[PDB]
DNA sequence: CCAGGTCACAGTGACCTG
DNA sequence: CCAGGTCACTGTGACCTG
């Protein structure tokens, strides 16, 4: 029992370099294909979790990189 | 004197006066859906998000909050 | 006018393919 | 096993209807 390094949902495998859910995986995936900068609605410290992850993409991506994800 | 109207909620161009405040089509539809039943809205931060035109799709909780704050009434 | 409907559209994530 | 694809679902907001 492994948990997403990004949001802590249950991981599905080791994706882009860390343990991660299908959600963070695909998100990260989408991200590297090109995207306008994201915007945090608050102060750049959101709580990324299983639910809240859909809300702050900016924080999600940041956390994506922080925990390691890379192509 | 006033050249334009702005959305009391998000500050984007207002389109009419909906739910009792000048509002954009976005905030109007948002509020509409929200009053149409139970809502599980969450804040990803501390319940003090900035709702503007770019951050509006981001926190539905705070958006609703301001909807009510500024006067919207069903 | 406005309220409430509608629907093309974009992000999402579970699941498939290779 | 995984990366990268797919696509059913869902929330949005621009528009329409009554
Ligand atoms: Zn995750
Ligand atoms: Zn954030
Ligand atoms: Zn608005
Ligand atoms: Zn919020």
């Amino acid at each position: 029992t492994r948990y997403c390094a990004v949001c802590n949902d249950y991981a599905s495998g080791y994706h882009y370099g860390v343990w991660s859910c299908e959600g963070c995986k695909a998100f990260f995936k989408r991200s590297i294909q090109g995207h306008n900068d994201y915007m945090c609605p608050a102060t750049n410290q959101c709580t990324i979790d299983k639910n809240r992850r859909k809300s702050c993409q900016a924080c999600r991506l940041r956390k994506c990189y922080e925990v390691g994800m890379m192509k």
